[PDB]
């Protein structure tokens, strides 16, 4: 037994008690006195209750970028991985791997400069904290991607192998491998 | 010919339908996040009592602190500074058999039971004993009847009092509570017992019943990233004193 | 103060000293004696330093199984990620992620499944493959997407007659698998013995970890995994939209949304 | 129209191709690990000094113990019954700028240094300080002048005693290291300094800089995710005594 220096530091949430804390909230209180989903992000991300207002333009947010079809990186990620019968969390986690500059992630970088710029823009005007504008994108494009998941596994979809003639192989001229 | 099928969402029109749904009508008609979650994982759009459910299984399991192996997943990814997605990632990895799998284990026994243990309670209880061992969604370290678990009991109480809903795979996990309760007074339905028992009930597509914890899980772990990045927190390296290194004696490299 | 316990139990190294120790030996040691990554590879995944002989089948087994082209899915994987313009570490994890039961990571499971055909059916394959049928779905380490009797595999071709004739290992886990392989290939040509299959029975004929087959393909495909992100850094690719063309989009009619 | 364009392997023949050369006819020549290496990422069989300088950069950086966040990321993921390929992938996650990923910054800014300021160390600190933040490639945790990284001084003797290699970024960052190490001890020249250095000085492609690391930490947590399966470890939960809970008070939700 000896004096311990703590790892880490969180200021967010709280299970020690009788049930998890949010921002010093209990989530069956939460849920009785008619909160939502939208409220849980403000407080886990905000460590506030949002007021009406942000809560009703956070909903639409969440609700507006939860899909955009397969063929989007992160969707076709999850889709990739749950035809080589990779289970839920994994595959949806290779599918978020994808959010970034290019695909869904210019939301914090275009709110600093100033759908990632609507978004960008109204999540800045709301004055949310600037490291959690991602969050939105990630949060609810994680519905698409468990959905894209579920609907392979639905149709018992085979392993992803791409056609040749999608390839452009511009790879060296073929040579011996000389003697060491 | 197609590389891929795909039956949920259809980004070709003006926005996205999902089921069929365009995405601003569903703002505009004061529809929620959870009619989303039932139009692309269930491709139905809910019921306003199972839409209340939804809503109430995803609050209910956005995070659990950050001791867990999700959040303290994004944790330590936060603090190696990683990028949000990324370190989320890493966290929802996490997710599986012995991290989130015992709401997914607990519908299946549960609906299992209904269907072939109907009047045989102490039957179910001794196939789990000698096919799977503990019942899943049974049990709790800290809760029990002398301390019970005011998750389960709002859960309980609102599906059953202000719903109308049939809940065959809730009711008899009860049933066996109040067996299990007997023997041992730390055997209560957890938290886990319920959802999964709800999640079967709201007869959601069995490869759907993980979604509820992922995404959940995924609203904490993006806190614990932003809480992480607002503290500046620094870089994580197990203190030596938090390893047994139980490691081989050391050994001279012999010459080839 | 508190009463403090390990978190964590590890067997394998040991970096407290002034370099890591490797199931006890010195990294820089092993550089200076001329030993190679094969031999780390022995040590942290066997914690045993291998013999030569065992040493050149693993650096066959990583060397043949580094890359096989960008159409498989832990290759594209990266490759999503990096023409997503994500950093490397994070787009090969992506397509790490794709490695498990149906493209690379069925080497534990045929080695597992190989292993247990040659102790409870030594002269009953038709039982073996019954039993796998009933119980466990297709056979680990068995069939290809592209190869076959047709289209032969020389990965394959090539570890087997490595091991057979410059080594004198007995493989009685490969020589099961080869023979399955004749039963199988008779119904239908793809249904040859894999590259997972070959490399788990290979290694558990070297009596290594069951836990540690899955880790060659993993390590082996990293190195191609890596080579194609920064393939397509190189060539400054673009964000890749797959082409309505290759989607089906089997959908629900649109609808209306009613009113609440 | 392709998808994708790919330059580095061809597999449609009987056996794949690495930059031109059957894997097979390596093996059969008695090339090594990396040389194939070599192939994929530079597209060019290496001379016998750059496949000396790659397999001691691997077997160096193979793993540096259980408490790194990229090793301690495959335990969590291990300890959560996680099967390998993903484990190893959330470990993988960890690598960058403040574990193993400096690599290519350390490279980028050393040479940078060597063009910019020659004869000049305060100037370059100084310019670093201002407009980046810590230097890449200097710092450790536990490693410093009273506790050396024997790694890098292996690596920095055997490049300087045992080959050809003229390395004008490595000169410089050991140079840096002297200046560095006088303010404070913990400054040394990192291993992802070193790796960076030598790197740029082997003029290898800058976009392969990290893949040194990734891959060789790669053999690490496939190591960690075995050994805790070889333990059959149970899910690991932060000891709450690692934690500091400053969290709000608890509080009653307010009426809507």
């Amino acid at each position: 037994s000896h004096m311990v220096e703590p790892l880490i530091r969180t200021t967010i949430s709280d299970d020690r008690g009788e049930e998890p804390r949010y921002a010093g909230y209990a989530a069956s209180e939460l849920c009785s006195k008619g909160y939502g989903i939208e409220d849980v992000i403000g407080l886990l991300w905000n460590k506030k209750l949002p007021t009406r207002e942000e809560s009703e333009i956070i909903k639409r947010i969440v609700m507006i970028s939860a899909d955009h079809g397969p063929a989007v990186s992160g969707a076709f990620g999850s889709i990739l991985a749950a035809c080589a019968g990779i289970d839920m969390p994994q595959a949806v986690s290779a599918g978020m791997t994808m959010i970034g500059p290019r695909f869904g992630g210019a939301v914090t970088n275009a709110g600093k400069y100033f759908v990632d710029g609507t978004i960008g823009c109204i999540l800045m005007d709301l004055d949310f904290p600037v490291h959690s504008l991602n969050g939105f994108f990630v949060l609810a494009r994680t519905i698409g991607m468990i959905g894209h998941w579920i609907d392979q596994n639905n149709q018992n979809s085979r392993l992803i192998r791409l056609y040749d003639y999608l390839i452009n192989y511009a790879v060296k001229p073929e040579q011996e491998v000389p003697e060491k």
